[PDB]
């Protein structure tokens, strides 16, 4: 298992975040219209997965705002904002701020994504929520970057996520 | 199973809502502070369970506002607002409106409550969400009222829920 921190206090996260050079595991998540979305639906594109505990807490919103803007600066990529929030909470946020580039996806019917992607908080009050994480996937569904954010109350390293998409 | 409707279109709901005169099944749900709450923690009180698909959609908020006010007019009762929303969405709503009488509880780690209470939407886009329902439980954990709302876009019958608590 893995360990992240909340203001220094350890939090247990199941399994292992995918490693660069490994195959991305397929998933099914739920979109704003309650349709089911799979990894294969993005065939041929790069994918940025911005994973977080809740849009309604902490730095998660800040990260959505940032990735929404960054989405405009890269080509042939989808930016997926993924959490255990119901689709309605995710879309409430994006709608209030007019954040139209990111695609919001919910794990509320698909807890197995959190296990497969090594982001399931396993124990404690945050149990059932995703840890803060970024995974970047290439056009051939190979993982080319991941970060399991060590301090959950800090934003992910946007630069590092974007660097693997540059020439 | 049971059938409710969304603008007349049928929606399948698992099992059977508890019937008046039957024992209330125990549950564990998650509160605003991410602590786990059980039915036994309300020993000796009457319980009103206001169950709904999401606080962020439809008539659900209207029902929270109403039950928050009604909570002030009855004695020895807790009013529990229950959904698959994360605790954060529920508390966001209550906080914005200063609705301090209801107790918000989430099924996000406890999908078995939806099955046990015959409120799990089984199929279709709403799968994974609770149907709109009210269950009232007495001081001895006997069910004294339930309503599985036939048209999910209409509010529950507040009067009927409250009538079983009167002399």
């Amino acid at each position: 298992s893995q360990t992240v921190h909340f203001q220094g206090n350890p939090v247990t996260v199941a399994n292992s975040i995918p490693q660069a050079g490994s195959k991305a595991q397929t998933f099914t998540l739920v979109a704003k219209d309650l349709s089911d979305v799979t990894l294969g639906q993005f065939a041929g594109k790069r994918k940025v997965l911005n994973i977080f505990p809740s849009i309604d807490t902490g730095v998660s919103a800040a990260s959505v705002r940032k990735f929404n803007q960054l989405a405009t600066e890269i080509d042939n990529t989808v930016v997926l904002c993924i959490s255990a929030d119901l689709p309605f909470a995710q879309s409430r946020f994006c709608g209030a701020e007019g954040l139209n580039n990111v695609i919001t996806l919910s794990t509320f019917r698909n807890a197995e994504f959190l296990q497969a992607y090594g982001v399931a908080i396993a124990d404690g009050p945050l149990k059932g929520l995703a840890a803060r994480a970024v995974v970047v996937i290439d056009e051939n569904d190979n993982v080319i970057f991941s970060q399991l954010v060590d301090e959950i109350t800090t934003e992910p390293d946007y630069e590092a996520a974007l660097a693997v998409l540059k020439a």
